């Protein structure tokens, strides 16, 4: 069990670090300024299906981006 | 960068993850018939180098739900 279990947790580590250090994500988190809230969320979520190529990568990318931004806004208000 | 550019960016970053990890096979090779145990094993192997960050949390929470999903089928 243990070598397969380590491969996975290493991989899980690489994924979180990649998201934490991705500069495109950090750029996008530093520049998004709209008035339509849940609206833009639904917009961005639909394009992730619109091509029919929905996959776990896109889920975690949008969840990370959505929740990082929720916490940064909560940082103030 | 706007809603199309945002969309474009997450799709690209998400397909890079999908094409470069092979995550589903890796979740599959651990003992899915014993989720609590592997989960605690995996959360500790992760947070073992001291570098906790929001990225890893999202990764574990994805894995957790995939794990209980796949647990509910053996």
């Amino acid at each position: 069990s243990d070598a397969s279990t380590k491969k996975l947790s290493e991989s899980l580590k690489r994924i979180g670090d990649e998201l934490d250090s991705n500069m495109e994500l950090q750029r996008m988190i530093a520049a998004v300024d709209t008035d339509s809230p849940r609206e833009v969320f639904f917009r961005v979520a639909a394009d992730m299906f619109s091509d029919g190529n929905f996959n776990w990568g896109r889920v975690v990318a949008l969840f990370y981006f959505a929740s990082k931004l929720v916490l940064k806004a909560l940082s103030t208000k």
